[PDB]
């Protein structure tokens, strides 16, 4: 509360652990589908369907320009990609499957870099 703080934890390492995870996920094999936003002209349904959309690029791009106030924002924006996936694809499906991966390989390193 007003004048009473926890202990100042360092945060002066975040942007660059966070840009080192999200090098780590676009250079994983499974990333394909996340890469790049969906286009929303050739994908039928995806437009009215996925309210907000979010892949790796608008990540790093979000990242690289400041627009992330803090680690949860980011985290965030990441687990988004594979709630967005799980809503528009079966889980028996290449980018179903591929999306459940990347999930599993994110949250491993967010828990070993910073919990």
């Amino acid at each position: 509360s007003m004048s009473v703080k926890k202990p100042k934890r360092d945060d002066s390492k975040d942007l660059a652990l966070c840009s080192m995870i999200l090098t780590e996920m676009e250079t994983h094999e499974d990333a394909w589908p996340f890469l790049l936003p969906v286009n929303l002209k050739l994908v039928p349904g995806y437009k009215k369907v996925i309210k907000k959309p979010m892949d790796f690029s608008t990540i790093r791009e979000k990242l690289s320009s400041g627009q992330y106030p803090n680690l949860e924002t980011f985290a965030l924006d990441v687990r988004l990609v594979f709630d967005n996936c799980e809503t528009f694809n079966e889980d028996d499906s290449d980018i179903g499957r591929a999306g459940h991966n990347m999930r599993k390989y994110f949250e491993k390193k967010w828990t070993d870099t910073f919990k």
